[PDB]
């Protein structure tokens, strides 16, 4: 943290914040959700980290170079240590990245390093070659060489993501699946695990072994797993939470803008709210049925329920304000809702679903006051607009994510946040082979377009190819886009270091401090 001169720090340097749900795991290779990453960024530090403006900055790697954006050499700082006193070495990153792509690890972020296209990754992920063939090697203890199969100038932006953090070989081989237990875990972040009580709290305490511990201010941070946005807000107002989750309850947000405007932060957020179609669950294997759902959803009615936050209606998957995206709105977005509804009922009727023989689907969503309200709305809209019956199923955050991977759902409330500020961070999730493809979308045409992005001469072509992928995704109605997120949360006036200028919202407890109150 960088405390401004003249600012008086408080006696007690503690922070409470709501994470929004109970985390999948504290194992960096066993997570895929934003809540999981919020804790991982405090516990584990990768090669690069996000600065206050969201730009890649030095982490364990103090400098780095590249040749043709193909061979990346990372120079690791020599005072980089684990929580057991052992130094963080290039070998840790070889082991860690080899583990992440091991079929036996079964990481949901297995395909992440495949977005960087590290040498020999393709055959390793499908279990044809061994993990030791991966194009990452320890040239020495403090020098890591990453060899890629094609040029990727945005490779370095990937390396802020927790699924790219080092993981301690000793602890994992000693404790197995018990390696993240409070007493056992070994961390290289600014914090280590003090306590973990399921559905109550995760307590981290400042790790003195951290190389930059001299600049850490917050001694202890608590993450709460409160799914109810109403309860989060109420506990914040009762003075028990310092920072809410960035999910605001539809009903109270207008009240909160009026009463505590100074404490209400709303900033750009590279995430898309959408209704994810299981493309392999009948009748959603039919593109006509999928298109009927896409058109039959009224975004304007839905967006007007969250108007106070100022969400823009969504016409695609990749946020158009994503760095290197010049997206075009599809013709159907320009139509009236009455015209979308007619065309949707026609397309349904072609597939043999009419008023007389109706379509009944299950809309899955993760426990939430925001998601329940917008689901009831969406359910009602689809019923009046295109005569589709929509029953609501709710599950806890962990089960929700599992259900979508297994493909045991019809349509799920979905929300993707960019891991790095580049359209591939989104678009690569819809690749046939991607471990993050919970849509189960398989288009050789879409895969072909994305493969073409790595054979490009200038960035102007790369941007155009991304727009063609978004168009193909839209033509195949892979998803029902609803609205592009904003980063809206409540932050007590005594919490400093939160600027909200990072559009990925990759904040670190080590960057924050408590002003006297
Ligand atoms: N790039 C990581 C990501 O976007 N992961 C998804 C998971 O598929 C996620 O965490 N997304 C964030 C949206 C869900 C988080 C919150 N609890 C809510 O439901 O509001």
């Amino acid at each position: 943290a960088d405390v401004p001169a003249g600012v008086t720090l408080a006696e007690k340097q503690t922070l409470v914040r709501n994470n929004g749900s109970e985390v999948q795991s504290l194992d960096p290779h066993k997570i895929e959700g934003v809540p999981e990453s919020n804790i991982s960024r405090d516990l584990f530090e990768g090669l690069l980290v996000s600065d206050l403006d969201g730009h890649p900055a030095p982490g364990v790697a103090e400098s780095w170079d590249n040749k043709d954006a193909k061979v990346w050499t990372f120079h690791l700082r020599k005072d980089a240590k684990w929580s057991d006193g052992t130094p963080v070495t290039a070998q840790d990153f070889v082991y860690s990245w080899q583990r992440s792509v091991d079929p036996n690890t079964a990481s949901p972020y297995a395909s992440y390093l495949q977005y960087g296209h590290i040498a020999g990754i393709d055959e390793i992920l499908e279990g044809k070659k061994p993990i030791t063939d991966l194009g990452v090697k320890a040239i020495d203890d403090h020098t890591l060489e990453v060899t890629l199969s094609e040029p990727v100038p945005y490779f370095y932006k990937l390396l802020v993501h927790p699924s790219t953090s080092p993981v301690p070989k000793a602890a994992i081989e000693k404790f197995g699946e018990k390696w993240t237990q409070p007493g056992n875990i070994v961390t290289n972040g600014a914090y280590t695990l003090k306590d973990w009580v399921v559905n109550e709290r995760i307590v981290l305490e400042r790790s003195p072994t951290y190389w930059n511990n001299a600049k850490t201010v917050i001694n202890q941070v608590t993450y709460l797993p409160i799914a109810s946005e109403v309860t989060d807000v109420n506990r914040y107002r009762s003075g028990e939470i310092d920072m809410t989750n960035n999910s605001m309850p539809i009903e109270l947000f207008q009240k909160l803008k009026k009463e505590i405007p100074d404490e209400v932060h709303v900033d750009p957020y590279l995430c898309t709210y959408y209704y994810e179609i299981n493309n392999q669950k009948p009748p959603f294997n039919d593109v006509r049925v999928r298109t009927a759902l896409k058109l039959g959803m009224d975004r304007d009615i839905i967006v007007n329920k969250v108007k106070a936050q100022g969400n823009m209606p969504a016409y695609g998957y990749t946020p158009p304000y994503t760095d290197g995206a010049k997206l075009t709105q599809p013709e159907w977005f320009g139509w009236s809702q009455e015209k979308r509804n007619e065309e949707a009922k026609k397309l349904l009727a072609e597939a043999g679903y009419t008023a007389d023989k109706p379509l009944t689907i299950n809309l899955l969503y993760n426990t939430s006051d925001l998601h329940k309200k917008l689901a009831i709305a969406a359910s009602s809209l689809w019923k009046k607009n295109i005569g589709v019956n929509v029953k609501l199923v709710n599950q806890e955050w962990k089960t929700f994510l599992d259900t979508r991977h297994q493909g045991t759902f019809d349509v799920a409330r979905a929300g993707w946040c960019a891991d790095y500020n580049e359209p591939t961070s989104f678009l690569n999730t819809m690749l046939s082979n991607s471990s993050m493809n919970t849509a189960h979308y398989k288009s050789p045409a879409f895969d072909s377009i994305m493969a073409e992005t790595l054979k490009v001469t200038d960035e102007a072509q790369r941007t155009a190819l991304y727009t063609k992928a978004e168009q193909q995704l839209d033509k195949d109605s892979a998803i029902v886009p609803v609205y592009y997120y904003v980063n809206a949360r409540l932050v007590k006036p005594w919490v400093g270091g939160y600027t909200g200028k990072d559009p990925l919202d990759n904040t670190y407890t080590r960057n924050m401090y408590i002003v006297k109150h």
